[PDB]
């Protein structure tokens, strides 16, 4: 409705100071992502300034014992581009009451990681490739899947424009502004091989934040997708039968790679890597993720393989 | 269609200074809510500078014996966040023309309550937490019911996101915004359990105007429905079979329990409570009653009742 | 489409200064409004200024004779709330082309009456109540009419909320604001008993005015209608069956009753009213209705 | 819905210094436009200064072997009419890693050819009519092909006006606009002579940059049938049966003939195209058509 | 489907003796018909040559589900107008594996009453109106119910004719034929007052078979309903709202009246014509012949 | 249509002497009903005169191996309640070309059983109860689900009437008499507990031929769903959440039982069947019996007890169950197998 747009669009900063902010954080799955809202006094910027929060975890699969309260830490603070204004998007982790991190908060071990101070000092910076895919509501299948199916690897779709050939890229370039005004560095998006198929990048960033980042970036996707009445799905085998998806590539470089210099420093964290069990070279690629692994997980991984593990 | 939603948002500060108030009042039911405007000169802000009003009693079953004239006295003004510009809500309480109030106006006694001295002086803060659920106009089935029916209580629909989990988000991001623009303090929402159904929190609000800022923060919701076509219910259990409802649990705390040793008045107050029949501990809670009721019950139980 | 409203919407004033007037008029039937608009040089706020216009009145009911032509004088200017900008509403009333007022002219006489330097000096304020139904066009029941039928007089639909219970909201909302804007001094509005009915009130409306005043109403709430594509009644019965319509109250005062103690004034004219603050007398022509209570109360000797 | 557009819509300046970039290239059947988008720490003006990018070759037909990655030149930036704000369009063509011009890259060539100092000097101008047919999605025939077929050469839709001749106005007016904002020398467009089938033109435009604008203006054109749910044909016969094309009928101006002009200029290279095989030349690359011109017309020797 | 009716109309007689028995009987609510199917070797006419059967009463709100069976006596025979052929109806009553009556069986005292020797051999008659209405399946509204709604109880549906006026008589007519067909007394039918309502009568019937017979044709007409895709209501107020019902009227005769009335017109009252039809015909029996002041 | 049913409607007797014989047979789902059709010289009425025929299992998951010929026998000749005249359905089971059957052909094994003089000597009766649902094709639902979706376990389907309740008794009626018609033992049907929700029963039927009967019941069924458009599924749980499924119940009885003393007979085959158990389950938790308590492994009913003589009901078997394996392991199990 135009009557309903109107209010949903409401500028509060004319009305008060109290400011809305949206925390946010990954359900039992380790995929779903959950939110809810509240008011605050006024505009904020400072995630430590946040106040923490609750809510009940036997609703998303994280306490199933006799005490249900899980507490959400505000972490990352991002502009919300729904509600505009000074309202925000707060990116949380979570932990039991007793003050442990639930076993699905991985943000956890990947801050202690980054914090480490030989992390720290290497400024890690990553580039992740988020494939995803966008489903008709009620059929399940690809936007703009043809009536006949499988296309194969060879066809029209990939960085396609038309209304034969693009599906859903109202979506796809709502979802890139959504992120750049959030404060997301999005470095750039691409139609990919099957129909209702699409990427977006994001990165540089330097090391946690490349989490909190694409964590908000995925959220950002699904309220996109929720509006426009689609589906979406990181998955990297969607629906079934043949599918060309890519998987989650995470590119990755330290303050002494970029600084040649060290050139060589790049091939001996490629090594260390081959070492733990892919990966090619500047910065270099890792080719094992898929789309739905959790980016916590990925980029300190690979931080602590090459900076701190030793065989 | 464009040339009509042009004609609802027109600005009349740009042509005069005269002002449209809403007048809102409980109904026959309890829990029905009515209203109906006029213009008046101009901006106000003092509830006591408002005119009284009327309507007509046996239209909305609060007017049997053969003079249906009922009084509206205007208690609380929000903004208007349909009209916008200067144009007001009025919660107002109801009387007959001799001056006494109705058996549905609930306002009335909880006032009595909350003007004590000694209540008064602990300053009661309210916290209400008020569930919903909205409804497919033609089935009356929650919005995103499952074809299969009832879910269970471990589903995506709690705090989810998506258009397979979240359903009516506009409506309920529409009221946020609309309470808060109205002036109630609306502190949260959350999606819950059940598709389709949600919720919204209010609070600290003291004493009376915990009730008048429930009632306004539930007309502006169902007005938001109306334009979305969409029906709401305030009921715990809104449709047959299976589901998972929590209630309208309210959080109470005095000047006495936000001060120095609340340990102790927070036990006795409980105490209280339980003595005279759902009570757990900041403050404490207390689990489609009228939020008059509720609150000044709280409030004169544990501070003019005495065992 | 947007391109559409785009030319609907220009603001002539950014182009020259002329304006354009819709003038209306009451057609044979007493109770449908016809218009039609002109192009004026310039902004006008005085009716007496206006260029008095003409109409084939063979085609409204109201020329049956060898010459059809009828003459449109116009009497009250308001801001066009479709138009915006400078345009104007014009109330006009009806004449032949050598003067005389048509059968159907009822503002004519009512002048009469409130030109009576005796009524003129009464100041009379009128207050009324406009009672209408909003009709689905194909079926030509109200807007959300439920299945059963004729639901009783006790319901949820009287100054009603919600998607359930409230039918036409946005063309009564609409309509509160574009006579506002317009000019006319709308005092109110509320959902009635039966689904799809409303009410509207417009006053204190100084004497001749207070007519004028309703009829730019009634045209503006089917100028809205005819936007959103329902159809409108003024009938106090506009469906077979059982109903319940309220009616057309007209609130009455006089300068005399507004001053001290007045009270005796309001006693003779209820007295007088029977016999043929303020007072209340409980489709019908609103010319007609305040000035015969002003000639009643003012004029007449029993 | 309306929320969707207010994201889509985002002014970035806003927020940030920060720009968009969509990288534009033709795809392995010739005829096929692709394109991505990156971020791009600030405004760029300057072609030269933009970071060359690569894509995966084996999904648009263009690299088979073990090597599927191509390399992407920025050559010609053009401002993004959908993005907005300082967001650009930028053309490029497509090399080898190695660095050798693929078999699909028709502008490396026409590039050697404009930047030869006998051609550079005369500052070949170049005017372009390019015919498209607007397709019905689902049934692949012309917006508003009658019933029964065929309609012949003569007839309403050749510069008609109205709902029954003019079909896809819309999408035409929304590129005409489009592509004055982004700075292609768009000269005219009108209705051609079948249902749906329209034309518009491009020029003058100097040397490569002729080429440059006229796949810029396709890109703008197709990205905004697809915005209407439309398909795009560039293709002389776009559906089976009779039909009614014209072609690409290139137009071509030297500086000496723009001089005296002399005539003669005209009829020297005009003599010279005869020996192969302003004035007029009558869906293929522009970048071949122009730069075969200016060789024959100007480095080439009979 | 062609294929299908020719497999649904297929004649059992030119492939064996065998025929088919649908079991009836009242489930828990005291209104809804249940039943089922068995096969049967040759031709039965006589009931009390039937097997007896069973159902789990659990499902139909009739016994608890630790120990839910429930034992059906076969008590009345009809031919069954859906199968056709030697196929047959059999009306039953409910009784527990140890031999009592279900609370909802009300043939048992029925029978006891017309068994009973001041009853039997006074030869008790009834003349049954069943009233109903034809409801739309999605909106639970009467055929033809008018969209300005409750037109009120003088109108054109009444014995009326026309498209615009009779609503669902393919449905009636079919359910005169079967009925007679099956074997029921059926006397009559009319287009009632409101529209999708109608009314049939079943009578003369003597004693116990009255009640056999009016449960048998509710069963005809709503499997009638069923394959008309319609709902069936014997409700009095089958809608909310105005309505125009009549109500249950029962005509009664004793031999001794048909050769009177004004005795037993007078022992009603303290307590010529006057739920389930058993109770209800023979409650009038007992008031006149049994009952004691 | 009425041109096409006409068509198919064709009396053959009139224009020639030739039949048509479907052969039928179980896939390599254990599940799948497959067939075929062919032209044979004139009427037969003896399984054993009709040919051999074949088919390629490697496209019903029965050849693997690289030789995909598999092997039909025809073992049991019914009427074609659908081509009609004297058109007969032709039940087989499946063997290599070698001559052994192959993993998903069941009546082998169980022939062997009952062909046994000790069990044949026995008169074994079987009585098989068939639920099944019929689905909505497009949604996957059953028919005539309800709008805000599972009812519960007490209900208006059970066994009930009219529009709002019976959903697909034109399937069910024509399933009843096109099984009459064929010369299969069907003893009775009724509406289930959910909606779209039925059963019927087949017996009693001796020895192989409950099984032969059992898969003919189940093809006619699926061919009489496919005329109408609808979706049938003999799965326990045939859609997701809670549901009201029994299985498929068999009734058995032995010549000795269903005189008199049989009672006592009834009591040792059950103490037989309780030793197994285990065995019978992992074919088909703790074993139990008892006359009218749920959910017992075993029911004899009242009339059997007041009677000293009668059946006995096996409730183990689930409704997608394999007819041969389940009658012929309550044989072997009672008559053969020794502790």
């Amino acid at each position: 409705m135009s009557l309903l747009s109107d209010l949903i669009n409401l500028n509060l900063s004319e009305s008060s100071e109290k400011i809305i902010a949206e925390y946010i954080w990954v359900g039992g799955s380790g995929m779903d992502l959950r939110s809810k809202a509240r008011t605050l006094p006024g505009p904020v910027s400072d995630p430590s300034k946040l106040p923490k929060w609750n809510y009940d975890g036997s609703s998303t699969n994280q306490a199933p014992g006799q005490d249900s309260e899980v507490i959400l830490y505000p972490q990352a603070i991002f502009k919300d581009p729904f509600r505009q204004g000074n309202n925000i998007l707060v990116i949380c982790d979570v932990y039991t009451p007793a003050g442990e991190p639930l076993p699905t908060n991985k943000r956890y071990n990947a801050a202690k990681i980054f914090s480490h101070p030989d992390v720290a000092a290497e400024v890690p910076w990553y580039g992740i490739e988020q494939e995803y895919t966008l489903l008709q509501k009620d059929t399940n299948w690809p936007l703009g899947w043809p009536i006949g199916g499988y296309p194969g690897p060879q066809g029209p779709y990939y960085c396609g424009i038309g209304a034969d050939k693009a599906y859903g890229r109202d979506i796809v370039d709502a979802h890139y502004k959504a992120c750049l005004y959030a404060g997301i560095n999005i470095s750039g998006i691409n139609g990919e091989v099957m129909p209702g198929q699409w990427e977006f990048q994001v990165g540089p960033s330097v090391g946690i934040s490349a989490g909190d980042e694409i964590w908000a970036a995925r959220y950002i996707l699904e309220r996109i997708t929720e509006i426009a009445g689609v589906v979406v799905s990181f998955d990297p085998k969607p629906i079934p039968g043949d599918w060309n998806g890519a998987g989650a590539h995470t590119n990755y470089s330290t303050k002494s790679m970029r600084e040649n210099g060290g050139y060589e420093i790049i091939k001996k964290a490629i090594e260390k890597l081959g070492l733990r069990h892919s990966v090619r070279v500047g910065y270099f690629e890792d080719r094992r993720p898929s789309s739905n692994m959790d980016p916590y997980v990925v980029t300190s991984m690979i931080a602590e393989t090459t900076l701190l593990w030793k065989p």
